[PDB]
């Protein structure tokens, strides 16, 4: 599924992400963007030969299990498919894990790189909330 922009901001506010560990909505959907133009089926292989998967990009190498990155941890406890589903909850969940973990938003580089920093409420703008 590709989400619109208003869509997957309403969708990530009912799932509780909305300052979630301090980190206003408009930073998730700028994320979302970035890392996977909104597109819930999104994959992409890493170097060292994990991959990334779904809306949030979200990787292999600690995440999840995908059966194929040998010596990773699967620490959200889930099959790497599962997110990319249209319903972007278990990508969601996993995402709250990873903020948590002491790093904030800084573990994806395209927040870092495109969004940190930046205007990111004119990502919400507009939108029916
Ligand atoms: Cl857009
Ligand atoms: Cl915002
Ligand atoms: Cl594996
Ligand atoms: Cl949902
Ligand atoms: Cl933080
Ligand atoms: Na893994």
């Amino acid at each position: 599924k590709v989400f619109g922009r208003c869509e997957l901001a309403a969708a990530m506010k009912r799932h509780g992400l909305d300052n979630y560990r301090g980190y206003s909505l408009g930073n998730w959907v700028c994320a979302a963007k970035f890392e996977s133009n909104f597109n819930t089926q999104a994959t992409n292989r890493n170097t060292d030969g994990s991959t990334d998967y779904g809306i949030l990009q979200i990787n292999s190498r600690w995440w999840c299990n995908d059966g194929r990155t040998p010596g990773s941890r699967n620490l959200c406890n889930i099959p790497c498919s599962a997110l990319l589903s249209s319903d972007i909850t278990a990508s969601v969940n996993c995402a709250k894990k990873i903020v948590s973990d002491g790093n904030g938003m800084n573990a994806w580089v395209a927040w870092r790189n495109r969004c940190k920093g930046t205007d990111v409420q004119a990502w919400i703008r507009g939108c029916r909330l």
